[PDB]
């Protein structure tokens, strides 16, 4: 066991191995607060994330478990990975805190776009990297579910990683089917989000800045058009079907008339990503092979993931059970080479 030391930063006491030095608060998310630190083992600047109230409730405990399971799985250039996980607890009995250690990236994509529209070349590279990471995540039958600029980190080399959570309204980036059904949907919900992000990088503006869920869908249908009969016939919920059928008919827009002056290949890709019907939306693997990425695409360096056991997602367990499973995962952790 390493030697731990204690310090108070903000409202919270941090107890970490002496390996991590010069902790400095950088901010907090919904699921925890984060300090930048110097990692004496690697010489790297790292992010140390202390999860908030990890075992407060059943859903908190299951969320903590989920977070650790997902982070332990991710081994890809374009996805956040786990450098270390630790607890100051010496036994399961006293186990109440979870710290996660990851690479510290320079900024998030919200910071970058909040002043600038990016050149097409830089958009190619950023979206390429997001899709490369997504191919990997999706290959493990994992859906991210919350891709947005604040959940994408970039360093000074313009290298990008998809994050677990950031430190920008989710609804603005959410696929329209997450309002119309739930039976069900697929990995392309993340592709919708990528489309929204790409549009924003190209224009400097949020594509669909809805004030609420009704406004959100209205803004979406103004671009992509109101559903045709062929899509309507695939909607199982009477209320959802009647909701969208009661809207005033909006024709689909030619995206070239919206993203004026953009690379025609960029516009073509956006047309394929922002399809209303998720059965017809482009996949991450398909998108990587799109002509827009001709400068970057390498079918032999776009790896897939090891299989991920998400059977736990369907289980209903007690707080101490999720807590015990989380403890197992801390103990079994093997640091990356
Ligand atoms: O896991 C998802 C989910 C969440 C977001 C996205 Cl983009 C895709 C699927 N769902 C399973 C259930 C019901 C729906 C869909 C849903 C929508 C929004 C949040 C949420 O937790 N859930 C949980
Ligand atoms: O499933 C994930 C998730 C978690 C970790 C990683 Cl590495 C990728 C995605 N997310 C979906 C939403 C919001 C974020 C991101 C999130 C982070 C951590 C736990 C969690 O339940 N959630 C639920
Ligand atoms: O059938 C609906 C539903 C869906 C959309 C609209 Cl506008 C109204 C009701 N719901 C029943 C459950 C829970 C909620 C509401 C819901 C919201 C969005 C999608 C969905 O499948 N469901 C399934
Ligand atoms: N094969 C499909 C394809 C698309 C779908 C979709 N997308 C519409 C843009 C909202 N929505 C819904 C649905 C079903 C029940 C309740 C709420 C939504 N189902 C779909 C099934």
């Amino acid at each position: 066991r390493p030697t731990f030391y204690r310090q108070e930063l903000n409202k919270t006491i941090w107890e970490v191995p002496e390996r991590y030095q010069n902790l400095s608060p950088v901010g907090s998310g919904a699921y925890g607060s984060v300090c930048a630190a110097f990692d004496t083992k690697t010489g790297l600047r790292v992010a140390v994330k202390k999860l908030s109230r990890p075992f407060q409730s059943i859903i908190h405990a299951k969320r903590t478990y989920r977070e650790l399971r997902l982070l332990k799985h991710m081994k890809h250039e374009n996805v956040i990975g786990l450098l270390d996980v630790f607890t100051p607890a010496r036994s399961l009995e006293e186990f109440n805190d979870v710290y996660l250690v990851t690479h510290l990236m320079g900024a998030d994509l919200n910071n970058i776009v909040k002043c600038q529209k990016l050149t097409d070349d830089h958009v190619q590279f950023l979206i390429y990297q997001i899709l490369r990471g997504l191919k990997y995540i999706h290959s493990a039958d994992i859906i991210h579910r919350d891709l947005k600029p604040s959940n994408l980190a970039v360093n000074e080399d313009c290298e990008l990683k998809i994050l677990d959570f950031g430190l920008v309204a989710t609804r603005w980036y959410r696929a329209p089917e997450i309002m119309l059904n739930w039976m069900h949907y697929n990995q392309t919900v993340d592709i919708w989000s990528v489309g929204c992000i790409m549009a924003e990088l190209l224009t400097g503006r949020t594509l669909f800045p809805g004030t609420d869920h009704i406004d959100q869908l209205k803004l979406i249908l103004r671009l992509v058009g109101t559903p045709g009969a062929e899509l309507l016939k695939k909607i199982s919920s009477e209320s959802a079907r009647n909701y969208i059928q009661s809207l005033t008919q909006m024709p689909k827009m030619n995206f070239a008339n919206v993203f004026i002056g953009a690379n025609p290949l960029a516009v073509d890709l956006l047309e394929k990503m922002l399809v209303l019907d998720s059965d017809k939306r482009i996949t991450a693997a398909q998108a990587l092979a799109h002509a827009y990425f001709a400068q970057y695409h390498d079918p032999d360096d776009e790896p897939v993931a090891d299989p991920y056991d998400q059977s736990f997602e369907s289980r209903d367990l007690l707080i101490d059970e999720w807590k015990s499973l989380t403890y197992d995962e801390v103990i079994s952790f093997v640091p990356p080479p």
